[PDB]
């Protein structure tokens, strides 16, 4: 019934990658290219993309919903332009998760102008567990995650109506 | 292994996902490995995943 959205990896902390170039005409905001706000599309810096190794320990008492993604580019040339490294992965581990993602190149129809694709993943990180990310490219990294602070009866109701100001 | 019995057989096997490249070499020498398994219906090819994981 309620999150508290918390910052788990500051966008300002990416000292070896570009963190503010991951924007797209597919995601416009107020006339400018933008992107999903809660994750960060990391881009190589000075023609290099050093291997990322970052961890976050859930020091709260509440479970945490963590979201991240991978970018599947259009061709090899785009792969190099964005990430330098031609052959890349993102590995993710917790006490239960054991994931190792690899970008897929395919030739795809444009949707919202883009033939590339972003694929998102999630996990629930229990109190006192940690999540460990490793990648040498294509990583759409967490910035914000959601602490679950209230649980209870709820439902997702499908309706075209909007608020009625009543009880 | 050929099942020469009249009864179905439940067969179990596994793969180890190590912690890092160094452990991979220490245990198995070969850096890049697989396990392939086939029967009349199974067509499997497993690959170890390195990730950095919490101790359990
Ligand atoms: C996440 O952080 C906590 C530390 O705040 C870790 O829990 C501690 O583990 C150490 C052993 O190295 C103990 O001495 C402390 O008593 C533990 N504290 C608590 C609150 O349990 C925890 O191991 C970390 N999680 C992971 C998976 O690394």
């Amino acid at each position: 019934n309620h999150f508290e959205k918390i910052q788990i990896i500051p966008k300002s902390s990416w000292s070896s990658h570009e963190a503010s170039l991951g924007v797209s005409s597919a995601c416009p905001y107020q006339g400018k290219s933008s992107f999903f706000r809660n994750v960060v599309w990391l881009i190589k810096k000075n023609s290099t993309y050093p291997t990322i190794k970052r961890s976050y320990n859930n020091t709260n008492q509440e479970d945490l919903l963590v979201l991240w993604g991978i970018h599947h580019p259009n061709d090899a040339a785009e792969q190099t332009k964005l990430y330098q490294n031609p052959t890349t992965y993102i590995s993710v581990g917790t006490s239960t998760l054991n994931q190792r993602l690899v970008p897929r190149i395919a030739t795809r129809s444009k949707v919202n102008g883009q033939s590339g694709r972003m694929e998102f993943f999630w996990t629930i990180l229990k109190p006192n567990d940690a999540i460990n990310f490793e990648s040498n490219g294509n990583f759409i990294a967490p910035e914000y995650a959601y602490k679950i602070v209230k649980k209870g009866d709820s439902t997702i109701m499908k309706s075209e109506l909007e608020y009625g100001n009543c009880n």
